[PDB]
């Protein structure tokens, strides 16, 4: 509880009528450490301070569930998850976020 | 961790977080966020859609509703090309 | 419990604008819940055992109709939205009393 | 009672709810001990109890009803998702239900 | 517990419901204690426990058969989403 708060976990995918990128992770950068340590690839957007949010550390890693295992050893849970689709010319793309939840 | 209630987190993307509303009940709203909050609209009535964040890192919202015992239940977005919405609803029991 | 059951919430939005709070369940527990603030103007008199998906609320405030929920015991359990210079929507949040 | 999931699916149109066939996912068993006799099976009938099925109805259209009949029977939401099919304009809702 | 982890359940779709294939993603030491001989690891083989896998699928094609089996290895869903314009939906499902 003294380390409580939240991780959002973001995957951009793409569909034609799985692939992984780049797994992006926002939350405040003290927990996103702690859960991926050196895993964490902080290059857009380095050198902040504990305390401080972050929308722009992404993962070493491409698999998805790689990820949410290593939020679960840390005490995460996911409590969320939305997607949003895109339609184009056929390829149809969608960024879908996973909140995770540690109490 | 007192009174129970609801309160929903919003924001618009296009990630680029603009700006986050924050909609329930007024009482419970600044419990929450205190001077973050900026009503912005002139009485007040006891619940409000339109109080939104000084700050954009929607974690840091969620971490401060998690401070005063409230818990994220639900989520959904939608979206049209041409953006998209998303909420998440929070409770304290 | 023997006054279990489960309340759908809807409304139709477009881009938050809420013209219209909805009420889907047993007409019993929707009153019971709501009681003056539900108009039933669009399926009056109906037994109370009944199922209704017409009642909506004489208020606007989403969180004011999860609020009054929350005082009886029912916890959201579910939430969905399905999308379309103005796009609308409808969302439902799924409540349950166990 | 054995563990499983039974997922409901809701055909809907676009403020109220437009009255539509409720649909019934999982293993007949399980399916038949929820919902009993307002399980209309005659798009799959005859089935072995341990079969899987995912043409299942029922003969009643309030949602909320299914939902009811599902917790008397111990299951409960786990979730939900929805499809918006723009062209009215129709979407379809599935309801996720497990009994551990 | 040591063996904790997460396993995605996904299906591409378009008496309504048609599933052809049930795709499966996690570690594959996981996804196998889970399905056993139902799973097929051609499009991914010759892979250690401990890495992997988004190519795994199963060779049913009810849902709630692959839900069943989760349930039963002690996996519960915790989250779902889908996308569409045809559709694909995933189950998310954790075991703790």
């Amino acid at each position: 509880s003294r380390r409580s708060g939240y991780i959002t976990i973001g995957y951009r995918g793409s569909y034609t009528i799985r692939r992984v990128a780049r797994i992006t992770v926002c939350g405040k950068t003290s927990l996103a450490k702690e859960v991926f340590g050196d895993t964490l690839n902080e290059s857009r957007d380095p050198d902040r301070p504990p305390e401080r949010y972050t929308s722009r550390y992404y993962l070493k890693f491409n698999f998805l569930e790689q990820a949410f295992d290593k939020l679960s050893e840390s005490g995460f849970h996911m409590v969320a998850c939305s997607s949003t689709g895109t339609c184009a010319f056929k390829i149809w793309t969608s960024y879908t976020e996973y909140v995770f939840c540690r109490e």
